[PDB]
């Protein structure tokens, strides 16, 4: 009683699949973070009476977030680590794998509980992204494509926008991005502190 919900991956990456620098983001793009926050937080009106989304993230990503911004507010946060240690935790769930997270989530927020899960997002680590791309339930990438070869030292693990992956991964119409996301979303290049970036949505049949 586990594999009912698909997973969505959300990432901002350069054209050379760069995602990370010295354990942080290699840009500072306030509107891109606003998009990330709205997408990961958005629940249909009828359902936000008790439903919330889930953000699953790697322990190095969790450590990368400024303390003022943990746990990611208004979403259920779950940190994936092989080391059942202590992320001294507000209510900070921890699991040793992406499947252990889902089990913990379905156990914790059951069809009877006061808080109910709406959508489930994987928000990073390269290492956690790698696990997600291998997961049979993952069917959607909310990608922010950043059009600058920004120097990075951590890379998204699977070239999903490249030719070799084009039979599996398909980029959806911008109107299809909107209603999945449930809001008007800028179409085309956005410019914030020197780079062009744009919002994309890719899917892969289960
Ligand atoms: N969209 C973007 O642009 C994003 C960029 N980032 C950036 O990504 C970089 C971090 O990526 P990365 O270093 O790969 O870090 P991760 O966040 O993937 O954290 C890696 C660690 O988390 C745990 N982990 C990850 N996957 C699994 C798994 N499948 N099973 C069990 N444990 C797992 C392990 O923790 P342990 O060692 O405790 O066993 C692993 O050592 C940072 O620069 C951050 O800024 C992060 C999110 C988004
Ligand atoms: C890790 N992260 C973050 C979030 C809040 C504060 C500092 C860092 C972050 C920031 N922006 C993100 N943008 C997208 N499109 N996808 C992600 N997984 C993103 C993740």
């Amino acid at each position: 009683m586990n594999q009912q919900k698909s997973l969505t991956l959300i990432v901002a990456l350069t054209t050379s699949y760069g995602i990370g620098r010295s354990n942080s983001l290699p840009w500072k793009l306030k509107k891109e973070i606003s998009y990330f926050s709205r997408v990961t937080s958005f629940v249909p009106t009828f359902d936000s009476f008790e439903s919330m989304n889930v953000v699953l993230m790697g322990r190095k990503t969790w450590e990368s977030i400024p303390l003022q911004n943990r746990p990611l507010k208004g979403r259920i946060n779950v940190v994936i680590t092989r080391n059942e240690s202590l992320d001294l935790g507000n209510g900070i769930h921890s699991a040793k794998s992406l499947d252990h997270a889902l089990e913990l989530l379905y156990r914790t927020y059951g069809s009877e509980s006061s808080v109910q899960i709406n959508r489930i997002f994987v928000i990073g680590g390269a290492q956690l992204y790698k696990a997600a791309m291998d997961h049979p339930k993952l069917d959607r990438i909310m990608a922010t494509i950043i059009y600058k070869d920004i120097h990075c030292d951590v890379f998204f693990p699977l070239k999903f926008r490249d030719k070799e992956w084009s039979s599996v991964w398909k980029k959806e119409k911008h109107s299809d991005l909107e209603s999945w996301v449930g809001t008007k979303v800028p179409h085309g290049k956005i410019n914030e502190d020197g780079f062009d970036y744009e919002f994309e949505m890719w899917t892969r049949d289960l």
